[PDB]
RNA sequence: GGUUCUAUUUUGUUGGUUUCUAGGACCAUCGUAAUGAUUAGGGACGGUCGGGGGCAUCGGUAUUCAAUUGUCGAGGUGAA
């Protein structure tokens, strides 16, 4: 209904989840899939770029409702859900979206980088 | 007994002239003969650099908490 031309995207991809919602040029969304709403949850099952491409995919199903072209990425962490490799999964979703009649605006890196890059230890909550 | 005059020396005091001696303030230059390529200390004047200091402000990103919308599972690990 909303016929936004174009609208950003935030890719998360925690170890388990890689959700991609896809927002439009202002802020409120109209479109989320999660990967335990791709069927799946088995906890260790759950990392690589290949299973994460299909819930990334299914968001353009919904997000043809509205019609949005441009996506511009925002990729935060790196890991998705798995059929065979554990590890990284957040290259999958920009698979998705190329793959399907959205389009691709710009790549952007949008992470919380520390100086130095350890595991946290000394101080409270 | 001593007085008086004259000459000389010494001590104190005063004045003109001649000659000689102490003491106080401030500043220039570094010459050459006795260890041999020496501007050794403090700054004033005029430009200049720096995350040296203390305080009072201000801005940005990320994180967390609280409230509200759209949307249904996540987080961890070598497996758990």
């Amino acid at each position: 209904d909303n016929s936004q031309v174009f609208g950003v995207a935030r890719i998360y991809a925690s170890f388990n989840d890689t959700f991609v919602h896809v927002t439009d040029l202002s802020g409120k969304e109209t479109i989320a899939r999660v990967t335990g709403g791709m069927k799946v949850k088995a906890d260790r099952d759950e990392s690589s770029p290949y299973a994460a491409m299909l819930a990334a995919q299914d968001v353009a199903a919904k997000c043809k409702e509205v019609g949005i072209t441009a996506v511009h990425v925002k990729i935060r962490a790196t890991g998705g859900t798995r059929t065979k490799t554990p590890g990284p999964g957040g290259q999958a979703a920009l698979r998705a979206l190329a793959r399907s009649g959205l389009r691709i605006g710009r790549i952007e890196d949008v992470t919380p980088v520390p100086s130095d890059s350890t595991r946290k230890k000394g101080g409270r909550r």
